[PDB]
């Protein structure tokens, strides 16, 4: 599978960011695990992670900082709460859960600029 996303984001002055993440092939019926995760001048940190389904569309539940809506091939998503200190790279990892087999794909990310 193939991931991609846009490459750059300016963050809200409220520290709000939304970019999709979208992957191919894709079926209605599948059944994805997507992590964000940021990278900065090192390794790459998970920032949140969640499980879409044909049913079960509106993810990240259990985090108050991402906010997420599964429609078709993409994840819409949002990250909020950000501050200057986390401008960086945003990536995309999505694996496909069901049906087998198994599949992970990596976005290019998205660098998210964010200013005070
Ligand atoms: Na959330």
């Amino acid at each position: 599978i193939q991931v991609t996303q846009p490459s750059v984001v300016l963050a809200s002055s409220h520290g709000v960011a939304s970019f999709p993440c979208e992957y191919s092939p894709s079926h209605n019926t599948d059944e994805v695990r997507v992590t964000v995760l940021r990278q900065t001048n090192d390794q790459m940190t998970e920032v949140c992670a969640t499980t879409f389904t044909e049913k079960n569309t509106v993810g990240f539940l259990d985090y108050p900082f991402c906010s997420g809506t599964f429609n078709e091939s993409r994840v819409n998503l949002t990250i909020q709460g950000l501050r200057a200190v986390d401008t960086g790279l945003y990536l995309c990892k999505v694996e496909l859960m069901y049906p087998p087999p198994y599949f992970v794909g990596m976005g290019n990310g998205t660098q998210i600029y964010v200013i005070d």
